[PDB]
């Protein structure tokens, strides 16, 4: 009856995406992300494309309404939304992001192979799996939140992770989790068994065999860190109020190489800062250290306009100054202005491409201003002829729930996907040093004006994902989503 059309099945995938938080953030249970996917795959079996649709909308609406529960928290505290109005806003945004689920699973029942299901379909649903986890990232500004990889950061697949990047473990899950529906039709058939258990077992030997394998050489001697951040919300008078505190946890530093600030430490632009970053600089250099801040940049065009940027700058032991690529739709700008913003009755611009990295104490430095962490092939340009990892972000907007969390564990996927040491500076949210292997050494508690102390090692040579992005993985899934859509088409 779960793959049968009507109410008892739909309810059935509210649960089923409901254990996507469950094997993600704090709880970190990784069977969980299999379950969802096995219920979802047997539930759209016999499915036609009428129904099939709203059982995966169905799905997402309990995987982005239980995972991305931090939305409420944020709507209520920072939107200045009452209760209903809150519990409104929430449902109309889960409602509209299930649709990433709704589409596939609605071209699933027009690619989906019962007849053959017992191998060909296992492989073409965890190809379907990973053709909509990359739409989600890029669709409209994308949207990579609750990718089922991440599950196994800290699990047996963590060994595949630098191979193939979130991708390829999510990729494993999904065929796992439909290799596993398939099962009890395959015995009979001692070859399908065969095949079908080497499928299954396979990359999870793999990836037991790689875990905690290292990729990457050693570069050097380790810099030693300091992160300060400060428990500002929502604050222009007090502009020098920042500047005094951050520059006044600074000073007695010493034995000192890179100094972290986040998102937006220094509040003025870096115009009207040129003498306050300059002194900052000579506090660093008498340290011989590395002052590396946020800071948002302004550009003068030819006209009386100006093009603000969302930036992150180096002064003392270090020079450049990297700006924003990748923005977030209403908050930091707004899409299709000339439209949405008359009915709006915001501020910043994209950054370049051909962008150099940061240069400090000789190392390249890879930045990431907010979440431009968690999209795993934009990161992965940057992350390959750089040392050194570093993440400057301002985790307030997200609320003082699960965003921050979440959001970590993404940038620990970066650092375990290229093989690089991280270092995270962020206002209130989670503060910290994350290894090669994507583990935590270091963190300071949140929601607190802390000081963070630590020694990360520059990182030298490649990693597997880093060589070859997800381009052989992708290609693999177009053939396998080809041989089911051939497989229709010729019966």
């Amino acid at each position: 009856w779960i793959s049968r059309p009507g109410w008892p099945g739909h309810l059935l995938a509210l649960a089923a995406g409901a254990l996507t938080p469950l094997a993600l953030a704090p709880f970190d249970y990784w069977p969980l992300a299999i379950l969802s996917i096995a219920l979802l795959y047997l539930g759209l079996r016999g499915l036609p494309g009428k129904s099939a649709l709203w059982r995966g909308w169905w799905y997402g609406f309990g995987a982005f309404g239980a995972g991305t529960s931090w939305i409420y928290v944020s709507i209520h505290d920072y939107g200045a939304a009452s209760v209903p109005l809150a519990s409104l806003l929430m449902l109309g945004f889960t409602a509209g992001v299930a649709f990433f689920f709704a589409l596939p699973a609605w071209l699933w029942a027009r690619c989906l192979r019962r007849d053959n299901a017992p191998l060909g379909d296992a492989l073409a649903f965890a190809a379907l799996w990973l053709a909509l986890e990359l739409f989600r990232s890029w669709f409209l500004t994308g949207f990579p939140w609750l990718y089922a990889g991440y599950s196994q950061l800290q699990g047996p697949l963590a060994g595949l992770v630098p191979v193939g990047g979130v991708w390829l473990s999510s990729f494993v899950i999904a065929l796992s989790a439909a290799l596993l529906v398939n099962l009890p039709r395959l015995f009979p058939h001692g070859a399908s068994l065969l095949l079908g258990l080497v499928l299954l077992l396979g990359p999870w030997a793999a990836g037991l065999y790689l875990k905690g394998h290292a990729w990457t050489h050693s570069a050097g001697e380790p810099l030693r860190v300091v992160a300060i951040q400060g428990n500002i919300a929502q604050e222009p008078n007090q502009v020098r109020a920042q500047l005094d505190l951050y520059r006044d946890l600074s000073l007695p530093q010493q034995d000192v190489d890179l100094i972290v600030w986040p998102e937006t430490a220094v509040p003025i632009l870096q115009d009207m800062a040129s003498g306050y970053l300059g002194a900052m600089g000579q506090v660093a250099d008498e340290k011989n250290a590395a002052l590396i801040t946020g800071v948002p940049v302004r550009e003068r065009l030819a006209d009386g306009k100006s093009r603000y940027f969302n930036g992150i700058t180096v002064v003392g032991e270090g020079a450049g100054t990297y700006l924003k690529q990748k923005l977030v739709p209403f908050g930091e700008y707004v899409p299709l202005q000339d439209l949405l913003r008359g009915l709006i009755a915001s501020d910043f611009a994209r950054g370049p491409a051909d962008q150099p990295l940061l240069k400090a104490k000789g190392y390249q430095i890879a930045p990431y201003i907010c979440y431009e962490v968690v999209y795993p092939e934009f990161a992965a340009a940057l992350a390959a002829q750089s040392q050194v990892l570093l993440t400057v972000s301002n985790d307030t907007w997200f609320g003082t729930s699960i965003g921050p969390l979440q959001h970590l564990q993404m940038a620990q996927m970066r650092a375990l996907e290229s093989g690089r040491w991280m270092i995270r500076a962020t206002n209130n949210g989670v503060t910290g040093l994350i290894d090669p292997y994507g583990r935590i050494v270091r963190q300071i508690p949140q929601f607190q004006q802390g000081i963070l102390r630590g020694e990360v090692i520059p990182m030298q040579g490649l990693t597997p994902y880093l060589q070859y992005r997800v381009w052989p993985l992708a290609g693999l899934a177009g053939v396998l989503l080809l041989w089911a859509l051939l497989g229709r088409q010729l019966r």
